[PDB]
RNA sequence: GGCCCGGGGCGGUUCGAUUCCGCCCUGGGCCAC
């Protein structure tokens, strides 16, 4: 049951079976017939070109190359237009790059523009390099493409696959990367085991120094860093669980974890157990892309989060969650309610001008002086979470991200309690507690 | 959109703010494929 055995039935969890690798050839085939009848140049990249997509993941990448010289606008408008006579449902959602999303014979296709250049340098659009990315891997992950998959299942089972907003994990490319770095996905695991926050991994040099952060120098240019989005704490929890892995081996590593649901009844009584200050700000999900989305509710979440710790309610967590037509941020605080009552530090008895500006205040109670200097009791405006944070909320609703915070002036309200437990945010709550089972 | 560095105007709070809470101008980088 060693590693090796379990990579071995691994392998049958990411590998296409014949069926599908069938389905994605005929479209492809067909897709460069529509393509081949309206001109236009095109490549074909990402996994399915590169034979290394996960099993039940298919998706096929085109990107059209235009002419350096063509304007941006040009780009998405021919683009657009060349996406929808090629495919046979589409949608158009772009976030910044336009692209057209579809489906030909059955299979997911993205049609996506770029300027089609020499040297990925001076890069004109945001994926131009990324046609060099296809060149210099297509002669250096030929065999081993399985290897790439078993990472990628490994990831995608542990919820840090994409590099997309949502995810902030591992992109598809830099998986690629890796297992030409290190040969393999056992290898990979086994020395992941050792990265810090500062490790730089540089392919093209075949080194491994030591940096300013966790740095992964794209071949193609070796002034981007193919592990941006990834967040310090997934590269750690990564970290963890190639340790995990290497002690206990499991096929459970490449399984995905079921929400594996709890009765809003067991949730309550653990809130209870606990004792915290459990709530929710709830309002109305802004019609704008995930990757518009997520960046927006991590800004508000935090800066409500920073509100409740200034404020003395001891904030633990904090998490969000985005259903179709809601959003919630969660939060959790040691402190209920607090006094309306606390101490405000004064001047040092020392300088008598700002003693006097300081006691010619109105106060309610009158300051006295503690080791040395002055102290006033001072009067909040609130005692409880949430009763600060729908004041916060209320007044600071232009800080909270761009379309967030515009939803939350329109609307928003805090819940709490058994009406708190049948919000569809269970799941969020647990992982934020960290109950188990 | 979000994040990082920078210039310049304000409001609020405070005994005391460039130094905490925010707002308006604006320059330069990075990410998302
Ligand atoms: N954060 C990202 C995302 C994408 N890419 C470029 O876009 C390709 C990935 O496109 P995507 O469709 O997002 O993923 P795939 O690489 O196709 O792999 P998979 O579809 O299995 O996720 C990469 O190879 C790379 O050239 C990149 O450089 N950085
Ligand atoms: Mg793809």
């Amino acid at each position: 049951m060693k590693v090796e055995e379990i990579l071995e039935k691994a392998l049958e969890l990411v590998i296409p079976d014949e069926e599908e690798v069938r389905k994605g050839r005929e479209a492809e085939e067909e897709l460069r017939r529509r393509l081949d009848e309206l001109g236009v140049e095109y490549v074909f990249v990402g996994s399915y070109a590169r034979n290394t997509w996960l099993k039940g993941s298919l998706e096929i990448d085109v990107f059209l190359l235009f002419p350096e010289e063509f304007s941006k606008e040009e780009l998405r408008e021919r683009g657009l237009e060349i996406g929808k006579a090629v495919l046979d449902s589409y949608e158009i959602r772009y976030a910044e790059h336009p692209y057209v999303h579809g489906v030909v014979k059955g299979v997911e296709v993205d049609v996506v523009p770029c300027y089609k250049l020499k040297e990925p340098k001076n890069i004109k659009s945001a994926v131009d390099r990324t046609p060099f990315h296809h060149k210099w891997l297509e002669g250096r992950i030929k065999g081993k493409e399985n290897e790439v998959r078993l990472l990628k299942g490994f990831l995608k089972a542990n919820g840090i696959y994409g590099a997309e907003y949502k995810v902030r994990g591992f992109s598809g490319y830099l998986c690629e990367l890796l297992i030409v770095f290190y040969g393999s996905f056992l290898e990979t695991v086994k020395n992941a085991r050792r990265w810090t926050r500062r490790t730089v991994i540089d392919v093209a040099k075949g080194e491994v120094r030591k940096g300013e952060e966790f740095f992964v120098v794209d071949p193609v240019d070796e002034k981007r860093n193919v592990a941006a989005n990834l967040s310090l704490d997934n590269l750690a929890r990564f970290v963890h669980l190639c340790r995990e892995f290497m002690e206990a081996p499991s096929l459970g590593f490449f399984k995905p974890k079921h929400p594996l649901e709890i009765e809003p009844e067991r949730l309550r009584k653990i809130v209870e157990e606990r004792g915290t200050a459990v709530f929710a700000v709830k309002f109305r999900k802004p019609d704008i892309v995930d990757d518009n989305l997520y960046p927006q509710l991590e800004r508000a979440s935090r800066k409500i989060f920073e509100f409740l710790e200034r404020e003395n309610f001891m904030p633990l967590r904090s998490a969000f969650k985005a259903s179709e037509e809601f959003c919630y941020l969660l939060f959790e605080c040691q402190i209920k309610e607090i006094s309306r009552v606390f101490r405000r530090m004064g001047p040092q008895f020392e300088d008598e001008r700002n003693v006097k500006k300081f006691l010619s205040r109105n106060r309610a109670f009158r300051p006295f002086i503690e080791n040395g200097r002055w102290w006033a009791f001072e009067m909040r405006k609130f005692t409880t979470p949430e009763e600060g944070v729908r004041s916060y909320a209320s007044t600071h609703w232009h800080t909270l991200g761009k379309n967030v915070g515009e939803s939350i002036r329109e609307y928003f309200e805090i819940i709490s309690g058994e009406k708190l437990f049948k919000e569809p945010v269970t799941a969020e709550l647990c992982e934020m507690m960290g109950v188990k089972d």
